[PDB]
């Protein structure tokens, strides 16, 4: 109820799935929490359905926008008096197709510049108010394409999330040296919300074909256990974890299990 | 308080430092602990300090025995109806040389035999009790020697904590589809207990050196903050996570600053 | 003399240190090179200073650009009928100081766009034309930043050099179907090209302090070998390696040596 | 021809299939080589077949026996004056089921001599005539399971294949300040040689379903081709290389597919 209490967070991507459930978890342990987001009314519908002003608010938050997160961390100074969590949880996936010949170069432009200019950006005004009171943890949401590869995973999102792994390793080795720790959470798929853009998705659904597909059996992962492994990292019980890449995966990453199903018995 | 309610836990090696931090956390927490070990009252000393009997006691264990892991366990199965959390953190150091020419062909097999054979018959025994319950965490302390190397670790500690981090990441893919998950915990150095053996070695002055030597700052790494990160893995909170080697070292793994101090400015 | 006869390669960034040193050896053993460049009047005496235009040619490329990647590769199809290796060797320093707080918005949009979206365009290309052989090896520059971080490399070029073995391990899972190998060169200090920017900087200097701080005694790291490792990727010998980010630090990033440098004795 | 020329080598299991390529090919580039193996007659065929007694010869060496080890480098100190290579190729399956429960204590013990004492000993009898010539290239066979997992390859096999890069991470960092390289090369399906303890098991037949299974089409993984990375790391041309596990499994590991083949379309 109160694992947290003290703490003001930011969390950047506030309004998404995994952004809201951390959220709620952070407040219900006893935080002030800032959700950033370019979606205005669905951030605004998040925070008011959450608890009151007094411990969250929406601020819009365009995080390719240095002016704009100037802005969410000095409008979080000036609101709660510092800064002890930042959680830059912004990432979009690439709207051409997975073939390199068919991939485009406008959409990987830009998917660079959400997903790592964008954590770029969170770390540098973060760290702008977290190095004078020497104390502080900065968490990105990276993904198990920080590592791995999928067919189907466009090669924008591997590079960038494998470039989010690659300032959370920078970071942390900068920043420890003022008590911050910096962190990345590595997620495989977490179940929603209700997806059509193609047929097929639906999202029931994506965590059945995830379970199919997944070491780890019994659980479906839901953002309430990405939210967990982001509250470890971010106060509470994590003050010596700054190497990190928290793999919440089931296991899926440490398998490829082509040639044993290919392996078998019984014809 | 109870965040581990419900909990029986075994603790391998559990009455020295990073086991009895974490016994003392575990019933904080809720938990009927197992202590296991050679070290007879020393590990009686741990448990009748703790609580009482019925939250903790003390089983005596060498874990190159299965004899002694079958009593282990099937003496946890009749004390508390099941087992939940089996934290295998049996490890020893070695006794000759780190020159590979001086390193003994002895010592290797004995180093080899406690720290991945007895945890290889730790996961076998608490497997058999936690498969037909279809739940379960096994939890291994590894080190960052599970991946590094380091001038004066030897060369069987190395190779050991290694395989322990093979045997983490294989269980995980066997046992993720009993709904069971396999961790281990990656600790830097660990604060004490008061350490002659040659001299040098005292250890308020361990820690003073790992500071020197340290990415993070402002913070010492003990056997509360391990104990920490296998809390999170045995229960709570972690439900999803099986991959992980869970590196707790403060981000001093994530660089090598030789060339960077051979860098400097100023002359 | 002839390891490479018949090969028909692609060195991007081949006016520069790395870049001129492989296409000499590529050279000496039999292959048809096009060294690639903006670097013009350079470009044109490494050229002119191989071999003649028969085997080596310049042509201009900004690899950012993809009107000049286009008739980069364009332009080996209409000389040598077609495409066995690419070596995408582009890679820029900061120029903007490492701390976070003074590292450049601006700065950060263009290293990533010289080292990551320009590797995405010659792989762009190079599938183009390797596809419909179904023959190819593609090899980057990585850097052994692609993995670790270091006091002192910025924040931008450290996430860059992982967005590279992001793309090297997203490439090797798409076109290892069509027989394309994609793997990528981790170098430690590469010892020149005789250097001041600063003061300090001095190239029979940097090497001598790239020894000090060297895992690996007794030999230098030079062009030629990492030149070594490529034209090993690159054909001869290596056609069932894909995976891989080749490591060419002579085991410096293999330990962290701060905490057994704070160990020593004799005091 | 003469790549090696100079070169004495050491295979240790060089009657096997890995083992006697590597021989044929170090033989084929200009090298003295001395087979070490327990199967006699088939290690005795296999020299009398590549050449004459002058260039190969067979040793019988049961490397889990250190008189064995040191018999068998002295005896090649005696014939050739030196030793530059020594390539560690010992390696055992598990002779008890896959599943933690049925996987043998006996077994166990005996995989781990074989796989890892066996590999300690070949390294401490190198590095002791190899420190004195300040020259060396001792290369490890580990596999794909020395860093992932598989249903089907049992426990104590991935903790002894983790273990064997352990000891090539740590006698690289203890050795490069003598100049010797340390490297392991870590292969995935191996062709064959006519395979029957179960049926199913046949040897054109297990790369016709590692190719099924395969990152990487169109070739086949044979023996010759782990030789060929084992040839790079034992001469010629990587004598800056020794952080390196070099794996040659055409990208297999890159990627886990069974979440993207249930993605599919179609239906
Ligand atoms: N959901 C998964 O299965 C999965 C797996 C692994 C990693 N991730 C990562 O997890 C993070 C959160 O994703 P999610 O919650 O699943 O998706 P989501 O529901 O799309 O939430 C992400 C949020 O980012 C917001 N956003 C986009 N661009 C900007 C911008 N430029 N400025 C400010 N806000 C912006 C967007 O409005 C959205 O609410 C992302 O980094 C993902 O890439 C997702
Ligand atoms: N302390 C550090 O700085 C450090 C760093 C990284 C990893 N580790 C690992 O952490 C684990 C716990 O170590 P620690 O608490 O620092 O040391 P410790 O105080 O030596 O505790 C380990 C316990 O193992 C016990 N033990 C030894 N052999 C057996 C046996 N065969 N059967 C049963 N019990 C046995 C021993 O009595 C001791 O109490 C070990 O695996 C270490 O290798 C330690
Ligand atoms: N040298 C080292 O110590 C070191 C270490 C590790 C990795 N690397 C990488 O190795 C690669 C080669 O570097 P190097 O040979 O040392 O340096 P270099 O001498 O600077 O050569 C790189 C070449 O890239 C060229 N270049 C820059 N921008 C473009 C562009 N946009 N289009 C076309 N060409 C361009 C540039 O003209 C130069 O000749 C780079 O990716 C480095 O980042 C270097
Ligand atoms: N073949 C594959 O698909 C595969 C994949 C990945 C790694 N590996 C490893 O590659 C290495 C070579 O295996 P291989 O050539 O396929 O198999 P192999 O044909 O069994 O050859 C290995 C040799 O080791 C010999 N041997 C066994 N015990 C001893 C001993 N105690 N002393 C001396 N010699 C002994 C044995 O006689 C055999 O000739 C081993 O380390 C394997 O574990 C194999
Ligand atoms: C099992 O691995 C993953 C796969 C998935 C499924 C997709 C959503 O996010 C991804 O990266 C996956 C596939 C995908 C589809 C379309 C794209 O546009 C895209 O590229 C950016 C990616 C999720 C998390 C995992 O980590
Ligand atoms: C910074 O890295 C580490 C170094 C240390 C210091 C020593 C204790 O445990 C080790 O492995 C270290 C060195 C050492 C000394 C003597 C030995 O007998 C031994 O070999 C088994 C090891 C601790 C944790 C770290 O993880
Ligand atoms: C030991 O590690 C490395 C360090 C170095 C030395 C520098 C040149 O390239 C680097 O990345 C290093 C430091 C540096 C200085 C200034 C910068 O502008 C820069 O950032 C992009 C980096 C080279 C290769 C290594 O791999
Ligand atoms: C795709 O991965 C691998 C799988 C294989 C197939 C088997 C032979 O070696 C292995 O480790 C595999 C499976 C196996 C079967 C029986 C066992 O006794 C054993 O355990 C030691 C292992 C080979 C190389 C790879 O690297």
């Amino acid at each position: 109820t109160n694992r947290l209490q003290d703490k003001v967070a930011i969390i950047t991507g506030g309004a998404g799935g995994i952004g809201e459930t951390t959220a709620k978890l952070f407040v219900r342990y006893g935080a002030k929490v800032v959700i950033a987001d370019i979606a205005d009314d669905h951030g605004q519908k998040v925070c008011n359905n959450i608890g009151s002003p007094d411990v969250i608010s929406f601020v819009h938050c365009d995080v390719t926008k240095d002016e704009d997160v100037r802005n969410l961390v000095d409008t979080t100074i000036a609101k709660h008096g510092k800064l002890d969590i930042m959680f830059g949880n912004v990432g979009v996936l690439s709207t051409t197709p997975y073939s390199i010949l068919e991939a485009g170069n406008e959409d990987f432009k830009r998917v660079m510049d959400i997903n790592v200019y964008g954590a770029f950006l969170v770390a540098k005004h973060a760290a702008r108010v977290m190095i004078p009171a020497k104390k502080g943890s900065i968490v990105f949401t990276a993904s198990i394409s920080s590592f791995t590869a999928g067919e189907g995973v466009s090669h924008v999102y591997t590079a960038t999330k494998h470039a989010v792994l690659g300032l959370t390793t920078s970071l942390c080795t900068e920043l420890g040296e003022y008590g911050i720790r910096v962190n990345c959470v590595s997620p495989y798929i977490v179940a929603s919300p209700l997806l059509t853009d193609v047929f097929g998705v639906d999202s029931s659904r994506v965590e059945e074909l995830a379970h199919q597909a997944a070491n780890l059996k019994g659980t479906l992962l839901r953002a309430e256990d990405v939210a967990d492994a982001v509250a470890y990292l971010a106060g509470d019980e994590s003050k010596y974890v700054s190497g990190l890449n928290l793999v919440i995966d089931g296991g899926y990453t440490r398998t490829n299990p082509a040639f044993p199903t290919a392996l078998k018995h019984g014809l």
